[PDB]
């Protein structure tokens, strides 16, 4: 008999290995404290509930649109629980195929590559809208504007809530307002990613585009994560919410998205979300994070300030004086494939080849030999 | 303009978790629940293995990053899978024809086997035993996959119609799926015996179907090793199958999520290409798989002291689960039961086919807070020896 596994296609590809000196690409205290809490109270390991844990889910809601928000009161938004906030995109998508007339979902270009691959996973089509001015390094408002003029009434149009992968620039509070007025008129549904809430200005300034959304729509969902905001990445915490006109509505969409969960994993995984729960929900544990949070938002920042000047003191020519105004970990340098593939293999210095570096990585002790690097390829 | 959502219809109730959230608000202090398969200790709790507690302590102690693991979790995590599957030594193992990816459960293990299928074959059609676990139809479903169902279960006999499972497969064409319960036949508790399994793996190789194994309850029919004799004779024959298994149960790490998805090929470049495509369905689901989960059952499995703890513990909970199972029996008889509920003794796991009809486990939930699926599906695994009495008197009441 033929093998059914004959016929399959490789997967196209999405350092670890060379052993050369020098090569250039934790967890948090307050998590820590909260494990040590679950490690001696926990008595069990029966199943969460479908959307997981209910302290989760209320103190997602307060962080994403604010304590005594109007859509809380009103008990608009329901949240489930995910496997990251890649799984809270999965389950919205998976959700909007099954149960909806969705068939058409309006990502920036560029975006994270992994948005196209989720939502096509659930058979949605992806088109691409402007965003960004390699240029002058900012956001294109007018481009960004004239691209959705086909989005149609019904299209979910995606936006990331702050800190944009791979740009790191983000709308002004202005033009997030005007792309919620615009979204209203338009009959958009609007899907938020929110994976960096905190790591742009601070928990409440980066959730203002998004409350400018909740302010003026009947309609949303926000998949959002805490991969990064906590140090959680590989226990896969994250959160869909849904937001409807009103109680009943939600209380009925909100049956069909555990639906789709209970035929994807079931019921999702408890520690991760256990932490942010215990410190969410815990005042002095709350102020320990935000602490940590606000720490590794301004050594970022830091970092970036860093960067430019190491890179002037080291003979740059070319201004790179956006990085400082960009948010989060991720910056477009503006170094092309060619200049990217001398730093992969004659500096042992790996980015990728569209030229997206990582804030993260970078130190006061590689900073020098890494600036010295990119200047040796301009 | 009218809201996306304005016309939803609200979801069915799920078989079971539908009683499950039922149970959690009735307000009866009795109340029992004989629902969603968890293992119950006999002092009314579902506990954390010893085993558990003490790899989450040095875990805790000990892990310095969260950082993400790779798409397909844990290495240590997937060997150890590999050697509880196909045995320490296995020509799959050495010929390198396995892979095998860390997921959030069984569950999730089954939906990554669906959607890679689903996107990457020609599949459309998967054969699921009659009964089976309600979500088996749900989960293939969504993946974009029809369910066709072949016999199995005989009702008036409790027995399995082992005649009747092979012609009912003879609809099944080459390149179907046909999934079968590695042990412990959910909800039947009925699996076929060493001959049975080594018929179904030689006419498995001749019809040309694509063996799917969901191997949720290993070590609780009669052990480890023992519960592995099904798949392993499929193993020793077929060039490729599907292995979605568990260890919510076994490890008791229910809402850890901790369960592998494995593949095995005729050669190793054929599975490491089609595990690549796994790897992708993935990556487009949840990306990479949680880790305090896996990391317990590995540090458990490569720690031979750590590991005879659990195994004495897994032993523990599955002749625990033989003592009710008599239990049960020897009380329903006791309670006024007329009827032969040996059958029950001869069942593996922890479900049995009680017979109950629906309209029998509405009254057992409404009058006597005694809480079952409405297949007459019991958990043997919730009883305890204080429970019993209350709940053998609510069945025999509704006989
Ligand atoms: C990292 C990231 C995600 C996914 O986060 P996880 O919780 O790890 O799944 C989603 N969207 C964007 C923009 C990201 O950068
Ligand atoms: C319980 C069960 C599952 C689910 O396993 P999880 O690890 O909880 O996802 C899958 N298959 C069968 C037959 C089961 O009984």
């Amino acid at each position: 008999h033929v093998g059914t596994f004959e016929n399959i296609t490789a997967a196209p590809a999405d350092f670890r290995a060379d052993e050369r000196p020098g090569k250039i690409n934790p967890v948090l205290t307050s998590v820590k404290k909260a494990e040590q809490y679950l490690l001696e109270n926990e008595t069990t390991k029966s199943y969460l509930g479908i959307d997981g844990i209910p302290e989760f889910g209320r103190c997602t809601q307060e962080l994403l649109f604010g304590k005594g928000s109007a859509l809380i009161n009103d008990k608009r938004a329901r949240t489930a629980q995910t496997p990251g906030g890649t799984g809270a995109l999965r389950v919205a998508a998976d959700f909007l195929a099954k149960n909806t007339s969705v068939k058409r979902v309006w990502v920036s270009n560029p975006s994270w590559p992994n948005h196209k691959s989720v939502f096509n996973s659930a058979g949605l089509e992806v088109r691409e809208y402007a965003y960004y001015d390699a240029e002058n390094h900012t956001l294109d408002f007018d481009a960004l504007i004239n691209s959705l003029n086909e989005a149609q009434a019904g299209d979910v149009v995606l936006f990331h809530g702050c800190c944009h992968n791979p740009t790191g620039i983000d709308p002004t509070l202005e033009q997030w307002q005007t792309l919620a007025q615009l979204s209203v008129e338009k009959g958009w549904l609007p899907l938020f990613d929110f994976a960096y809430q905190g790591f742009a200005r601070g928990l409440e300034e980066d959730a203002e585009g998004l409350r400018a959304f909740a302010a003026m729509h009947k309609e949303l969902i926000v998949a959002s994560s805490y991969s990064k905001n906590f140090g959680l990445y590989n226990e896969r915490v994250g959160a869909c919410t849904l937001v409807a006109a009103d109680s009943e509505t939600v209380d009925r969409a909100f049956s069909q998205m555990k639906a789709a969960i209970r035929a994807n994993y079931s019921n999702p995984p408890a520690h991760g979300a256990s932490v942010v729960a215990t410190i969410l929900s815990n005042d002095a544990l709350r102020a320990i994070w935000e602490q940590e949070l606000t720490d590794m938002r301004q050594r970022i920042q830091r970092m970036r300030q860093l960067f430019v000047n190491t890179l002037q003191e080291k003979g740059a020519n070319r201004d790179f004086s956006f990085i400082i105004k960009q948010n989060g970990m991720f910056s477009f340098s503006g170094l092309t494939k060619e200049q990217v593939l001398r730093l992969r293999e004659e500096f042992g210095v790996y980015a990728v080849a569209s030229g997206r570096v990582n804030v993260a990585g970078m130190t006061p002790d590689n900073m020098a030999p890494l600036c010295e690097a990119i200047v040796a390829v301009l």
